């Protein structure tokens, strides 16, 4: 193994990588399976989730872990945690919760009755310390339930069905270790089973929740995404400019903001299902859609009402032309990508070829563009992986560049239409080298096989396409109608 | 073509993509033509704008577009407004032109008589709800004439000239589909042809103009840029540190300030004509030049004498110092790949050849780092992008990191010595196969033909290489001498 | 020379880099050597350092160099530099030094005795103004011993020998020309050697010192780093949304904060040896330790009540567990990717072979990835190039994301696990191309020798490598037993 010979090389014995030793480079380590639970969904056969899932899926997972006894009154729990957890009560001292000076009496109630009292940690968590309880929505629908409907009316693709689908159906997170994709299911678990991800706990301050902060953990990235797309534009930067002074504790509401937010646009008027304002779910932009042709007329004309707040609708409706003229020249280029990768594929020169590669998720050797393929970044040719990216990490955010009003993320910036064309430079560069190898190799008669290390390898070993086999998959899942579903290869049903 | 296999593998008719249909993928989508209105400049016998660009050239491009029909008094603007576009009114009202309370007493003139009265809605944009107005700097220099002769004072590089020159003679946008650029022409327009870029409407605001978030919008990137270089320094730690709590109010001053911003370092006393106190334009830094010579000593002095507000002279022309240093370093691994990228065209074993790729801007078959030739990231060469990237994201990149004392841009980052290194090593690694595989194919007596998609695919396909045709350039516009050029290929003129 | 050829082609006569010349595109410029001081530590014999080291390590290097001459009184101090560096005396008149009225009755004391009086400008630097000190942390112990001590208590990886060590010994600088890494001198110098780094002169500021702004500058990136994994995390996100309101002046302390900074996590309760509370130095993560093994639990218990002072113990020992499992996993793709690396050396397929590049700064031809080498991204190979970013830049990383609980930076983001993925990708990608080469040239009997540029050029010429002869090693510096060493190839000793 490359750790025994690392071992006589660098004079570091082999060993368990969990044992403490502090590894060289991490050279003569070996790779030990952390505890595992059973995952949910329609791979529950052999997705694992770590332990700590119960924090985020407590209806299926949460147990007792305290070492405190006894049944309490809110009062205790109160004075206890003032010394073993401050920050905790003192959120909750400066909470509507816990602070009747700062309630607005809107008229809360619980099984039809007001709630004039304090709400303390036992009315939320429990009286008893060794049956103590960790809460989703179910618990705060009790005395919010518009807020709480409205977070559960979204569609696929958004909070509502973040976890539940977005990741027990997901090929990029059941097609690797759990401990990997860790922060996967928590970021998808938040946004879904909790009401803390904008307001946080356990201030629960609408104020925070309406910044901008309360959106970015989790709409950044893939690189760049929404948060660089709206904090480089011009509304960002005036954001920057204006959040110290500005009086964050107005409704969201036409006339009280100078500067829109993400809740501001998306959330209009207090709305919890932020989704229902796009014009058509689109994979992210990775589907093109022209959203100002004459179908979705309704859409585009409450957006332009939306900008009118502040603008002139006739301004608000040549930028969102520009969006919808920038995103279609933007699939030009992925056409030209997808045209040679696919090329390859069929003249059989991509190397290595699936079958050169460890198996994908599903357990089969599959050209990733394929229908029923697995686009991935990862465990695939470069070929491959540099069409994955076109697509999604750079095609998909020339869209959120242009909806957010960044000039420079439309054109220069990460995600933009010029790392496409590099990108597109990338793609040709991979394509032209394999079929310059290829042809070579015919003529002078060499027999290529693709290289070991394309198929097996420490990571690579670790992967589930391995272990998958006929009638792995819980299609009962699939049937639900109660929740939307992924249209994956193995799915079993419609 | 790709839409019509593409339409029978993944099962969804070929379609325009502007119909509204949402296009898996975007795989069967045909690209349309934007409607487009006729680019000004030496290109304007082909150049297109999107019929956006009325709200950032509108002495050009503007005409009346509302459905409001009246003559109004400007409190008639103000109370419909006030319903219409709730945000532009707060604004106004919070604004000197909108209240009397705020006003400082400068001075302000229109034709010798003072301006007492409120300036409203109809006095920049009319009367005539049929008849509006979308103002430039000419406006403003009614009764702000000093401003405005600064903002008008700048070279070629400076806001005076960002849209005029370098949008419309620039070959990166006269290359590309308009709508691909559109960034492009509102980022350098609203820098030129507005006085909004800074200080925003319709508040007006210095207060605001003096943040770094007054210039960032613009001045990022090529990845890094200027707003990273100065947000990695530790003046912009202690921007952000103190933005929340110090006194934007005060004027850019010696004694005023003890964090400077970009306004406060440029924009010295409020100058409106902040390129002024650069030492020499150097193309970005793309141009070596060492600024601590003895020729360029006034500058240098004077920057010195700046810097002096809140450090010794003596540590402020060291550090000046290290600048001309680390930049003259910088330049040694450009001319290193400089060397390696034309040893490669002159050898012949660039793939593609430029015979091989479309044809560039100009309707030429050229190298690009040849002078006549067009240097750029997109239809060229592996090699040619990274050559491109090499000189201009990263070399001038590092200039920039030193002017503005990031230690870690300077080295470790984004534009920095180091990501020069790394560049270096793939363009020698790209030197390194292209060479393999000629020396290969010379042996064996294979006959290489590189790739159609190198010259045609739908993207590549737009460009406008491939219409340029004699006397298809404006050369008129070049013979002008009140206004600078780019000195570009099929320029016809001196 | 490259410079000549330039020269006759785009017309510019060649010359010095350092005349004042503006050089198109650089091209026909020769570098010059700046003015050098000689270096300190084991590899004087050739170091050089920048003149302005001066401010740095002042107690080696400063010298006079004022053009003013005089003996003043403190008040005299302030009177004139009031006009001459005014922020520094409006930072002295906002500081304890300068002004009692913000006096906490704190007991400081010089020799025994309380310091009473303001403490001026000629306190801390001296009276006669052609005999002016720049003080390091030594003048700080004369009236701050415990923070000075514990500034000073620190082990290898840490403030207190940052430059000593860290800079004099470290390949990747004392392998480059001076003033290319000038940066990297003072930004460990300044952590070393000053007080400043993070309550900046002259108000040295406390309450600036707590924010994360106070250690951003230097700890950010390798692209991403500790900054942006914190920044991406829900705490960074909540010191984005709390920074302007909060309180600022109270001490660093359990209940006295919401939001947790740098600071808080690192310099618990003020400790001005923030390294102490890590388990472990593990050569920013490079090297794999399981931080929860039993071994470790007095360390992991102290972290877990660190944060009990805003969360169940429960939760934050998950946390860290998820921290353990993810850096465990991050390992089998390095090691994965190691194996292919030292597999191509093994068989020599590796282009250049360590013969065919420059020797390294050792002086030696090694492959940078065994004992004895230099792992680097610069002058080596693509594929070595390759694998020292897949184990700093990402594998290190991987381990920041996850002690600060960015869900971002563990899975999609910057030093992320499927930039890992993407990273062993692009090392196969090379790899494969390689052996392809390798095989055909073996087939059809070429003999490749390696291309020129990958040994000789204008940068690489300018390499110590190159100069490298034996007894050129102060090895009585490595002999110190006062301070630790880095396990250099050439140290000569233990
Ligand atoms: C009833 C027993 C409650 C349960 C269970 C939860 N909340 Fe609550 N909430 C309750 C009251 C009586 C109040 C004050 C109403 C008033 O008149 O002002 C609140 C208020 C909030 C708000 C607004 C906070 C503010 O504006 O400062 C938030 C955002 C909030 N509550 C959130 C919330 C969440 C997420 C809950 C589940 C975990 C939850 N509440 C439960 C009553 C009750
Ligand atoms: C971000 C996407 C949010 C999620 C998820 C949840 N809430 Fe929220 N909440 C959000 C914002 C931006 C605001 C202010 C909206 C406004 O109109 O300005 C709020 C407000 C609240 C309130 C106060 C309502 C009141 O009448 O003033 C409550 C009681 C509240 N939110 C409840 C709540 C619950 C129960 C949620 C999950 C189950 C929840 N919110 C999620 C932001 C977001
Ligand atoms: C108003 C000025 C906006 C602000 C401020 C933010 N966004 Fe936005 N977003 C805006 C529009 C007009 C669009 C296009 C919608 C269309 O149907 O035309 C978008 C889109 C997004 C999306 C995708 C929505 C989907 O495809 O349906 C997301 C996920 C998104 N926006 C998030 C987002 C965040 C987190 C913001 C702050 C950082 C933000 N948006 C600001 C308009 C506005
Ligand atoms: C929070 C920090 C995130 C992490 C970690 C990952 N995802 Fe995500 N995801 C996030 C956002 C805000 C978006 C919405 C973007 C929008 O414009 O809609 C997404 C979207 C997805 C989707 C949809 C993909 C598609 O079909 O278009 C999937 C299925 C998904 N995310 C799953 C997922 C998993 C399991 C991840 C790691 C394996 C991953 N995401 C990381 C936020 C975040
Ligand atoms: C005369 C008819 C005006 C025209 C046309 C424009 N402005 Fe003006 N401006 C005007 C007055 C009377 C005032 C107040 C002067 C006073 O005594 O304080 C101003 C002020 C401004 C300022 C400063 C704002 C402030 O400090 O709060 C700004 C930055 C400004 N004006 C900008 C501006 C621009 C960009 C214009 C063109 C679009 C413009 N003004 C036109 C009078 C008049
Ligand atoms: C950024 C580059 C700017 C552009 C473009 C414009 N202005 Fe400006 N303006 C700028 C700042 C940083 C400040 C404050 C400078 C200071 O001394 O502190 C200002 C100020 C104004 C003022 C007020 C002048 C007064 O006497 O107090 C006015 C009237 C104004 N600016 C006018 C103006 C006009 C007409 C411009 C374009 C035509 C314009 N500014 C552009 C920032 C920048
Ligand atoms: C003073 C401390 C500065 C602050 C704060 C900002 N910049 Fe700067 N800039 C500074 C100098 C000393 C230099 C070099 C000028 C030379 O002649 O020596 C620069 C350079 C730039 C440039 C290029 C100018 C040119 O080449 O002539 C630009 C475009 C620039 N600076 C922009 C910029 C911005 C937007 C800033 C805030 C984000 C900023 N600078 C801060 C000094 C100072
Ligand atoms: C705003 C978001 C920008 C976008 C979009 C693009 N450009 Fe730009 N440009 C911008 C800045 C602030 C700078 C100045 C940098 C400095 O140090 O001088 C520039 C510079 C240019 C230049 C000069 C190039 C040279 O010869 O050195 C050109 C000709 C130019 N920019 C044109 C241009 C075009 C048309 C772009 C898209 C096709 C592009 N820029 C994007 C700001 C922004
Ligand atoms: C001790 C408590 C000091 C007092 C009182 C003053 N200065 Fe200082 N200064 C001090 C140190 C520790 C340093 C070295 C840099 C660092 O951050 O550690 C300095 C440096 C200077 C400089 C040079 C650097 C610069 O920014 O230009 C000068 C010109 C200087 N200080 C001036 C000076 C003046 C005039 C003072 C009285 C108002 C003064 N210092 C007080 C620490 C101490
Ligand atoms: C004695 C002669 C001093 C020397 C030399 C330095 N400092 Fe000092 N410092 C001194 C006094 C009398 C005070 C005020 C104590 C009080 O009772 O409050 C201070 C205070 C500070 C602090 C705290 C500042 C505050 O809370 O606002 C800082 C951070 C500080 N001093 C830093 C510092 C540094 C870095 C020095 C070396 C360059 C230094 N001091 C020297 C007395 C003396
Ligand atoms: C960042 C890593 C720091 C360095 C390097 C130095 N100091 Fe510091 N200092 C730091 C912070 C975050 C704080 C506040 C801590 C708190 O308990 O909240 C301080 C505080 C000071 C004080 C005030 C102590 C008092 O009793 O209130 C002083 C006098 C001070 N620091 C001195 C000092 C000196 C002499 C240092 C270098 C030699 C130094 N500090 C370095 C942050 C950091
Ligand atoms: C508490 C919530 C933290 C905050 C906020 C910051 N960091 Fe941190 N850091 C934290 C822990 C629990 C760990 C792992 C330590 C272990 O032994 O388990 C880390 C680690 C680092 C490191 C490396 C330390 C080492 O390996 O021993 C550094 C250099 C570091 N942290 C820096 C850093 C900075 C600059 C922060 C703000 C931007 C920051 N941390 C916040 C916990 C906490
Ligand atoms: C400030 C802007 C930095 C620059 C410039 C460079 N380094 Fe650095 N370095 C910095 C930080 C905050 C860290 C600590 C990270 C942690 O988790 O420990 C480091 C670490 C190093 C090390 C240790 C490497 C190892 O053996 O693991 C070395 C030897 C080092 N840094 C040296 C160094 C040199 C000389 C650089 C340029 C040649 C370089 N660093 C840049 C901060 C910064």
């Amino acid at each position: 193994t490359f750790q025994d010979v690392a071992s006589q090389v660098f004079g570091q014995p082999v060993g368990p990588d969990n044992d403490g030793t502090l590894y060289i480079f991490g050279l003569t380590a070996k790779y030990t399976e952390p505890e595992y639970v059973d995952g949910r969904g329609p791979y529950k056969s052999f997705l694992k989730m770590l332990p700590s899932i119960r924090w985020y899926d407590p209806e299926h997972y949460w147990t007792n872990g305290s070492q405190t006894e006894g049944v309490f009154k809110n009062e205790e729990c109160v004075l206890c945690h003032t010394v073993q957890t401050p920050t905790i009560v003192n959120d909750w001292k400066q909470s509507s919760h816990g602070s009747k000076d700062i309630r607005r009496g809107i008229g809360i109630k619980k099984d039809g009755k007001p709630v004039e009292d304090l709400v303390g940690c036992a009315d939320c968590h429990g009286n008893n310390h060794q049956k103590l309880e960790m809460p989703t929505y179910k618990l705060c629908n009790d005395c919010h339930p518009k807020e709480t409907a409205e977070h559960r009316a979204g569609g696929l693709g958004s909070h509502t069905h973040a976890y539940t689908v977005n990741v027990l159906e997901f090929s990029w997170h059941v097609g690797k270790p759990a401990e990997e994709v860790t922060g996967c299911a928590h970021c998808h678990a938040i946004a879904e089973n909790r009401c803390s991800g904008c307001h946080t706990r356990h201030k629960f301050d609408p104020a925070e929740a309406r910044k901008p902060t309360a959106c970015r953990v989790c709409h950044m990235g893939i690189d760049h995404d929404e948060w660089a797309m709206y904090n480089t534009s011009i509304h960002g930067a005036l954001y920057e400019a204006e959040s110290a002074r500005m009086d964050w504790g107005k409704k969201l509401k036409k006339g009280n903001y100078r500067v829109p937010t993400c809740a501001y646009c998306h959330m209009q008027n207090g709305d919890h299902n932020p989704q229902r304002f796009g014009t058509i779910y689109s994979d992210m932009g990775m589907f093109q859609v022209d959203r100002g042709a004459p179908k979705h007329k309704a859409k585009r004309d409450s957006w332009i009402k939306l900008c009118q707040d502040c603008h002139s609708p006739r301004f608000a409706a040549d930028k969102l032309k520009e969006m919808d003229a920038g995103v279609n020249l933007s699939f030009t280029k992925w056409r030209e990508a997808a045209a040679v990768i696919v090329g390859c594929y069929l003249d059989g020169v991509v190397d290595p070829m699936p079958e050169g590669s460890a198996p994908d998720w599903y357990g089969h050797y599959t050209f990733s563009l394929l229908p029923g393929g697995d686009p991935r970044f990862y465990a695939t040719s470069n070929l491959e992986r540099l069409g994955l990216e076109m697509i999604c990490y750079l095609t998909g955010n020339v869209y959120k560049a242009y909806a957010h009003m960044s000039m420079y993320n439309q054109t220069y910036g990460n995600g933009s239409a010029f790392e496409q064309d590099r990108k597109l430079v990338e793609i040709k560069t991979e394509a032209a080298k394999l079929r310059r190898f290829a042809a070579i190799e015919k003529k002078i008669g060499l027999e290529h096989k693709s290289a070991d290390f394309w198929k097996h390898g420490e990571y690579l070993d670790l992967l589930p396409g391995w272990k998958r086999k006929p009638g792995d998959v819980d299609v009962e899942w699939f049937k639900r109608t109660d929740i939307p579903h992924r249209a994956n290869a193995d799915a079993g049903v419609e």
